[PDB]
């Protein structure tokens, strides 16, 4: 079903880079960890890759993915063939143009001397592990992918009025004990299977009189001294294919807890005392 | 032919999916039913696919249906040829990023670690049955698909300030001979040149509880001599169906007539006097 | 003469194998059948070769039919020498692996034991009749040898995107006087002669006048009144008309239906009432 | 007729050779063996060949086969004659360039140096034994010689953007009255009607603590019982590759007829009063 | 027997000649001497050939080879005969038009006059020592041959747009008690049966348990506790053919080394926190 929270936009994140096979924090691990720091998390070999553009997030593209329908003479569609394997990548805006950047651009520094970054001729091999946080509101969503092979996508761009940037691509390759990449967070992946329920508050009203709204359904006015058959016929009087036999109801004291098929909500009440009758979801 | 009643805008809408093969709720049902709660609606187990983009909606594409003139030196235009089979889809861009959409996107999930996703090497394969609801002010156009074969349009879509969004490509197949796709809504399609009215006659009975049944489920309560105002009270409304208001009656003798958004039919008979209570449609 | 029917485009068909001299559906029969069960046929014989190339369909070739002259040195051609006599064959691409598609490519299975198909290296006899349905669109010339001897064509071929073919020659043989094949389809070999025939109907005229195009020449303001002697003269006056002998036209009620070595159609027509006037070909 | 399951695409597959005459697993083990491993497969060593091209599949070929018409005057075709007999061959297309591919292409290894590979001669005779394993989504066509003798076919390939190649032919010949070649699957080249099963009895005797042979092993220890499950587990839940879940076993009287993907027999038995335990062919 | 790292892309390689006779690199010197200056080896005698073409690589071609099967009267098909002698073969495209390149091509220099090079009628001779040296990124397959004999093979090429080039073919002549030719490599020629070997790390994570996933069969679960006799009835349990006679487990202290028929990879772990679970090859 349908959840507000698990809707995402990406207003801060981080990048994060090791050698292949490297561990990413666990999905508790993310809600406690302090992100600008690699170095002092409870597992550790990543280190934070530099300044991302903010106009150019990262892209999770593919290529490949083409299929045909073989065919024989006497049955129009025998079967599928996959006609080019798929590939999937990420492509990530790098801006700073220090070591920890240069260096997945153009792969491994080749000179030994201080204050030079050199490169030589010709395609050449550079490979590493991947943990992206996505973070918005305290909400961490990470991605994870124990290797890439990290290749040039497009030009060294320069302007005088915006930063420059090193466009970089990283193809998914398999490591051979683990998922080619992975998604992060304790929240709503293999999740609890708990359903939705509500609660009925008493509000500390002394007494009178209460009605509820029922997925937008009202019903006749109940006492304030309620119990569990009472608020399940109550309720029961939904007419839209939901009677009593539908909801399931718990004593609680005075302040029972709901569940059914279709959200519970407060109608109008008689306001003898107290903040009147209440209605919530647990 | 001009009718404003059918000028669709597509303010809100819903989409729903299932295992392959469910049914969709009937043209009059869909009117009625609540579109948040699913679980609510009395038919099948229809989960709905979550938070889909507010813009760029659903495109209900094809490809192919090329075709080709074939020609005799003496006749120009003698044969025409396909050069491919029409395929067609629907496109949808999923916006929540929790499992629930996730599923539909990568296929599930590969990983059994409670708050990780993890996802494949390569060709998961995830068809699927496929309702999507289209909500003006008030007109409910549906449309419903036994088996669609969901997969990846595109790249995930990731910014700042929208929403990310991850665009599937659901193309349409071949479920047990029947339709490809259909679109249901009971004033717009097959209509009924005429309201339907059913009629009832006791035959002569002249004691008993002799009862309707109502949309397929049997009334609570209707006896022998009831008036005709009495007999519209007992419909609909005490059966968890829908209020007295939806209702036209008349009668006179033995005799009754009674249309409504609902099918009748006789439920209970034991045939106190007469040849037993007897019903059709005018 | 011109047919449209009679032009092939062979977009699926069949082929099936039996003993030696057995016998094929008959033209009559070959209409009706259901051609991927010959358990329910009347000629209890055949069964399928398995599934065929889509691309490389069966190619009925020859070689030899070559011949030289003989002469003398005072008449330089008096006799022909047949220098190599022709042999016509058929090369279907079998692309199936079970026993029935290997036992025509590598002949009669060598080996007792389960699920082992071995092969030994003496070429063997393998000689079967055939039977080929060549289904456009539902009409089905069939092709049929009484015996034909099976040779491997050339290598097995295989792919990763495309299936793997099995080339078989069959080379056609005399047999007990039978013919070496026979072509087989009940509407346009051997079938009773007759001329083209043209109909036309007033399709509910009270009143008015019409024109036929004939030969592409025009014969002007036939009233809808006329008789067929004196729309046969109204045929016969036009200026490349033939002699009006050499017409038939014969009629009933608002048609009329006509022949002759021209084609006729209709012109501009007018009618004080019905359809306007209509023609076809019978 | 007409399966669409033996339909093969080659689409991935493996090459194996040994001594002359080996032995390959037979078709019930080639359907629940692992490829990769052929230190695992209960037989005498099929080393693998290394790595083969994508695309320069093996190729089925023969050589010759042509034959010739003798005559006389009086009669122009009595005899037929082979010019030249049927030679098979395959072309296996390697790209592994150590000694493991080196000693099919140019014979056994020359030099006893550490780090070299040494050539010197034509005719260096090299016969060995052929396995060839095509796979195609879980069916497995399993090729089979009991000697070939490989030669070179053609130029190493070198390229800059490409795999190098070492083209080998292996041609097939005559070993010890056995095929020339076997292809090998349990599922097409025989016995694919109603699958066979087999006996249990409690024999009427009072007791019993005896053991079956189950795919040609031993199992565990097993008595006198009433529920079928404890003789699908060890009948199953051996180390022989199946699970349990393969199997099934009736229990219609006293008899427990069981099936499943390899045979049973008796392994110990004693009467205890009654007849016998009674495990043949139903 | 698959080896990954010995499918041999030649993206880089050199080329040298020395008088007959002269000796190459041992195995073990081929991974330290610097390619582009011969003056410096510990092998003296080595110079280049210059610049050779991109596109056209060397091609290690043959020709003759023929052979046929043959027999009497008394034996069928008794033995095998090649009916002409292999004649192995390099092709070389050389670029250079200085005399280090043109000497190879025409043979030595006709001329004593500084700044010409005449060419003369008849045969030369030519015959001269080859090394050649493929680079597949950091692996360094050598080729030896003590002699060749040089022969232009084809026309010099010239074009305006592409580098011209002088194709020679160095045919491989018997030089003593040598080789014809060698190829040099000391990682994987006539090397050492080096294990198979896999290392579980378990490096902390107190708590817990993990499975293995072996042969691409999961075993079941195991705790952190387990000792090496534990550890090797756990990878012993799983169907697949193998029992704990094939297998061994040993430790440097509770850290495993284990080697047996099958390759073995993590499968899901559980354990406590500290990342300790992990298996890789040694």
């Amino acid at each position: 079903a349908l959840k507000d929270d698990a809707v995402l936009i990406a207003a801060r994140g981080y990048v994060y880079t090791a050698a292949v096979g490297t561990a990413a924090p666990t999905p508790s691990q993310l809600k406690l960890i302090d992100l600008e720091h690699p170095e002092a998390w409870d597992r550790t070999g990543w280190d934070l890759v530099g300044h991302t553009s903010e106009d150019d997030l990262p892209e999770f593209g593919f290529d490949g993915g083409d299929s045909e329908v073989r065919g024989s003479w006497q049955k129009k569609k025998l079967r599928e063939v996959e006609t080019e394997e798929i590939a999937d990548y990420v492509v990530i805006n790098l801006t700073q143009f220090d070591e920890t950047a240069l260096e997945l651009y153009f792969g491994p520094n080749q000179s030994a001397t201080p204050g030079i970054f050199g490169v030589k001729s010709g395609s050449v091999v550079n490979e590493r592990a991947l943990l992206i946080v996505i973070v918005d509101n305290d909400v961490r969503l990470g991605f994870h992918a124990r290797k890439a092979s990290l290749k040039r996508e497009d030009a060294i761009s320069l302007a005088t009025d915006e930063f420059g940037a090193l466009p970089v691509r990283a193809t998914f390759l398999d490591y051979q004990s683990y998922n080619l990449y992975e998604w992060i967070e304790e929240d709503w992946f293999n999740a609890v299977d708990a359903p939705v329920v509500y609660l009925l508050d008493l509000g500390g009203a002394t007494g009178g009189d209460y009605t509820l709204l029922v997925g937008g359904k009202s019903t006749g006015d109940i006492a304030y001294n309620a119990n569990a058959s009472a608020i399940k016929t109550a309720i029961g009087a939904v007419d839209d294919g939901v009677a009593e036999s539908a909801w399931t109801v718990t004593a609680d004291g005075s302040d029972f807890e709901i569940s059914g098929p279709l959200a519970v909500a407060l109608g109008v009440d008689s306001t003898t005392g107290g903040s009147g009758v209440t209605v919530d979801v647990v």
